[PDB]
């Protein structure tokens, strides 16, 4: 056991029921309203969430959903057509009983989104987080939670100590460690990308920017370009493969500025054979659509969300139409939106914007235009994918690192993890919305310091001593670092200028895995049989070196600030 | 060219002359005294600070200007002059012969005084202490503070161009050195806590009660892969201490074997020897009987060497590679005794109380300074002091270092003593600083006085105290540079100007560092620098040196109006 | 004479002359968006940006500037320079303090207390006692309290004492002009309650009355172009630390800054992170006000609790506090024989002529690197557009 802090009196919340219940009421709300649009896109919701839900909901939740793997191209094995029809209504895209005019086509029963109900939803929680009253308890409430944290280190720091000094064999240097926040493209370096650029050039005729990049992805056969990064990710995942406790989730690009990207892009996979246990794909989406409708590429956005997700439905309809999309898919787990957050935004996404089909002006859609339309579109994929028993998806978009702070309002409700989050800070409300909800914040402080926030200022202690899932990663691997260790690296500028214990290391790994998109079975060999068992029964610090007593802590103190804003609204 | 920041009228100062030349007249005076000791020494001071007093002065300045250990051969070394040692006083005397000769006549070494010392060390003790000087001081390196800045604000982008003029030169392609490293430090905990297959005293003693047969072997192969890892680097290079502890007179002679067995040689890692002051510990033992005796057994080998080199045949190999001597023990240890003419001398400290600081420091500088005379002579390579000072403890620790300390390490007590940084800039004196380890132990790094000196313009480096302790990647080094160029944000001009400062403080050859700076390394100001190989522009160099000449000439100004 | 700072070379703004212009153009046309809006609105616009701005001879102008105050590599330039001018100021003060002390000195007759100053945004309302009150009462012992000292002088806001002068103020949701005063955090969803954009236009060019606004206090940081076209004096300010370009433009206009430092610690600011000293630095005209003479200040002289908070936090020196009172005068809405009096008959004169330690306190040294830091910094601004 450990030395427990008990707030025995009668205010233990510190402030009067009078203006408890009316943040616990919005509260409430606010995680219903995540718990929703979590299960329409067969996303996660925290399990300890929800426990304490399940006693103010009117409606039952729960949680109800070797060879090289691209050697054998064999669209014969595949599972076969359904012959469904796939359009996109009014941005969503909607699955239907047959393929062809010659038969009678039927809509298939998925929980289609509804704009109206999103538009709703947003505006509540759009008025929670400028609530003076409510502002004010949550940040006292994030307030304790720090003074918690303090008082727990200050009264069993040596314990925690302890008990890593027992079990020797694991190390920070030997748990696993999950890179939740790189960039493929940026595992590239400079000088030689420009050196094999120039080559190239010579060879059609036998610094560089990303806009430069995209083009070639879009506009070549990769034959070339698909070569050059196969070797160097393939050398990424043979290096992070030496180190067995390092693991990345690399960010691939998918443009939409065409329909054979998703084709273009299963083929350098397949045919260079890029695969790694410990690399997992996130698909990012660039918000360009200003740029590409400038030019003349795109005449709708409904364009671009075709081309992003119609690839996906016809392969998880009919496999042997994308043969190597089929095999890609089942180590791709999400999507990520990607752009200069800074950018300002003159249009609010309502009921009365233009829809994906009537959006034909050069300007770019809001940031929550595009997450919607992800979400909406990944949550019938995802439905669709389950009855065939494929690859479940997630939106991670990069939500935080700078601009309006309401873009952490679209990714409480749409996402299931946010990368970056400096805003958070300044949003008492949300805040402790993602902390009640377990919200993975896959943060990299380095990056942030020479662009946004200095390191002095990054918000990273403050998030993981209040109890945020909280995890470390580089976004640029070469760039904002001098070694050739660049998670640890990261790891070490943090725990020196923060002064973190091994035990803060090591639940930022544990963090970190917690948060990826891998396996149960290597989640079971990394964290234990028992990972998915929430609290110090699915702690073993054998495989986390994590000591149970701080697994306890966290445990217990969201427990308890959960049930302080249930028992609320339970006394009105 | 570059902006140029100019002050215009006769306060250039910004205080009355009269503050200008009471601070100018004891500045003056403090760098004198550590050229005197540094002539003496055989070791170095900066040479436009050294221009700049001969003008001040009526006499001339004393200071101007296949594999090794594969085959040792005796016979082939250079040859026994005869000469006799004794220590008198602490200090080594050589003399004419050791066998009834002629005259037994003392070789006219210039040996030193320690009254003069004292007199030496007690004005420095009190200029340290005199709040108008202190004044003075503390606005000038206020000053050359808001310079850098505004040579930044105003010409940081014309630096950043002439850096990319020629790509060929980058952080990665500019050598760099780790000057404060401890070799000790770089074995792993768990390999060699399991290697007796059954901290720091247990290693002392498997050092000097065994052969070290078995500990040479293991630690030679942990320090010649550390060799191989910067000679694949290349462009990384340490300078690693090892430890004679003093507690017998086979200790130099172990250690060189140890070398020429295993083969311990690379040509990017220079040694440098370290002596813990842990006197009190050994003569609590009954290891040592007198404090001379610890004198004797780590400079007694050497001038032996230095005159018979068949005598100690390893060491005459392994003293071209080993540079100079070190001084580590906590430095927050309070110290009790002052270092005064009424303090016991080597051969009377019996009792078991642990020598001062300055008592380490000037017998090590004492025999160092002679033998440095015999080895010039000899043509034998000469060493250098370069002493741990400032971490903590009490800010006179850096007194001594003033005058008798080429390069110190640490140095983090400077800033809450104003006089002795700007006396450090004045006299460009090397301070090896490792910010890392200094978080972890005592001060923050956020408060760590590394960008102040370096932005005012201290010949500051960055090294790695403790390799596999601090740093948790393998290029501990540049882990170092990247904690430090984050938190402070710095620029390829910072960073690269940090690398110069490494190999311009390290001990390594005039040819290599001819190879890695340029032929004109050894000239002064933006003459010495190479952009096609530092990667610092000519614009940075120019600065700096327009600085410290400027400065210099205000105090040479003051006192010459007199 | 004083020392001073001489940079000698080429690129002495700190960037090659493509991008000098490039900003140089757009601050040169926001400058002249400003004259021609204080010039029918009957508000006061700076001699001195006027002079060189001469040699260089609604919705629409408020685009232009807000695609400025966005302009990356232009808000580049105004954040070199700006730290530029902090950087001179640390120089002129370490080269400098020690004479200009000396100044101070040379005329014991003008002390801190005998100087004049003028509180600058104080609330009516907030001069009475709320215990007290469960109101010409109030008001006739602060203006007799005002009149009793005899070099401390007022400004109130009502929603004749010769020490007190009034300006209305108007809720956005004798007497010299009009201020906006609301809570200025409240989130503006409509683009121009009717929006903070657009009480100032209305309240703009009726005018004679001058508009010093409740801005920059908080909210959205366009505040401050409105009140960069459509403002005399700005009450707050806070928000300009923010907008690199508007702090350049709100210095080289010379506008007016009235900050209650005592007053932002509760809400809306932090005493540490308070800006007031680094405008103060760089030459921007900030003024000390007491937004409320009770709510924050526990002394029976809260100008002077405010004003020493001010002073011992940041450390500022006898020149720092002298040349913010006489800031306050200037800015102060009072006439030509006032201040024929309170600072002397050549006050109308730009830089040292105007400056009388004897009335002052301020030594021509000090007044001397302000006038010369802007007159340099508009010639580059200025020269550079010339030559195009
Ligand atoms: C855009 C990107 C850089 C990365 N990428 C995806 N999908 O993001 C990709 C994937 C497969 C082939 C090429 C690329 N390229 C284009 C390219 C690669 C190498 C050299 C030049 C250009
Ligand atoms: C003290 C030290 C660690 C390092 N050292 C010097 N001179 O500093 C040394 C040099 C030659 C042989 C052994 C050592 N050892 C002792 C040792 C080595 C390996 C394993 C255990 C103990
Ligand atoms: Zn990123
Ligand atoms: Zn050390
Ligand atoms: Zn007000």
């Amino acid at each position: 056991e450990f030395q427990r802090v008990t707030i025995s009196g009668e205010e233990k919340c510190g402030v009067p029921f009078t203006d408890l219940l009316d943040a616990a009421k919005s509260v409430v709300r606010a995680l219903f309203i995540r718990e929703k649009y979590m299960a329409l896109s067969l996303q996660s919701f925290c399990p300890t969430t929800r426990r304490y839900l399940q006693q103010l909901a009117e409606k039952p939740l729960e949680t109800r959903t070797e060879q090289h793997p691209y050697e054998h191209c064999e669209p014969s094995t595949m599972p076969g057509d359904l012959g469904l029809g796939l359009r996109m209504v009014r941005g969503v895209v909607h699955v239907y009983t047959r393929r062809e005019p010659d038969e009678h086509c039927s809509e298939v029963e998925l929980p289609y989104p509804d704009l109206q109900e999103f538009v709703a939803d947003v505006n509540v929680l759009m008025a929670l987080i400028i609530n003076g009253p409510i502002k004010s308890f949550c940040y006292r409430r994030l307030q304790y939670l720090s003074s918690k944290f303090q008082m727990h280190v200050l009264l069993n720091e040596m314990k925690e100590l302890a008990a890593q000094k027992k079990v020797p064999h694991r190390d920070f240097y030997n748990i696993r460690k999950v890179d939740t926040h790189i960039h493929a493209s940026s595992c590239m370096n400079q000088k030689h990308l420009l050196r094999f650029i120039k080559r190239a050039m010579k060879r059609h005729l036998e610094p560089i920017g990303e806009s430069v990049l995209r083009e070639i992805f879009i506009k070549t056969d990769n034959r070339v370009s698909g070569k050059y990064f196969a070797h160097i990710i393939k050398e990424v995942m043979s290096d992070l493969e030496e180190s067995k406790y390092q693991n990345a989730e690399l960010r691939l690009s998918i443009y939409g500025r065409s329909r054979d990207e998703w084709d273009k892009l299963a083929r350098w996979a397949v045919m260079h054979r890029v695969h790694s246990p410990n690399v997992r794909w996130l698909v990012q989406v660039p918000r360009l659509f200003d740029v590409y409708r400038t030019k003349g590429q795109l005449a709708n956005f409904q364009e671009m969300l075709e081309n992003i997700f119609l690839p996906l439905f016809e392969a998880t309809v009919h496999p042997a139409s994308h043969p190597e999309l089929h095999l890609f898919l089942e180590h791709v787990d999400g999507f990520d939106s990607v752009d200069d957050e800074s950018k300002p935004e003159n249009h609010v996404f309502n009921l009365e914007s233009p829809l994906p089909e009537a959006w034909v002006e050069e300007d770019n859609p809001p940031y929550a235009y595009y997450l919607y339309y992800t979400f909406a579109n990944m949550a019938m994929l995802n439905h669709l994918r389950r009855q065939r028993g494929f690859h479940t998806f997630v939106l991670r978009p990069h939500c935080g690192e700078a601009g309006p702070i309401h873009h952490l309002v679209s990714a409480f409700m749409l996402a299931e993890n946010i990368s970056h989050g400096l805003l958070l800070r300044k949003a008492p409300v949300l805040q402790y919305l993602y902390y009640l909800a377990q919200i993975g914040i896959a943060m990299s402080p380095l990056s942030n310091n020479s662009l946004f926030l200095s390191y002095h200022r990054n918000p990273l202690p403050e998030y993981l001593s209040r109890g945020l899932m909280v995890s470390l990663s580089t976004d640029d691997p070469l760039q904002f670092h001098f070694t050739k260790e660049p998670l640890m690296e990261e790891y070490s500028i943090a725990t020196q200028v923060w002064k973190l214990s091994s035990c803060d290391m090591c639940e930022l790994a544990r963090n970190s895995v917690l948060m990826s998109g891998f396996s149960h079975k290597v989640k079971s060999h990394w964290l234990g049989p028992n990972y998915t068992k929430e609290g110090p029964e699915g702690n073993d610090i054998r495989r986390t070196n994590v000591p149970d007593i701080r697994v306890g802590y966290r445990y217990e103190t969201l427990c308890q600030e959960l049930a302080l804003i249930t028992q609320a609204v339970q006394s009105e």
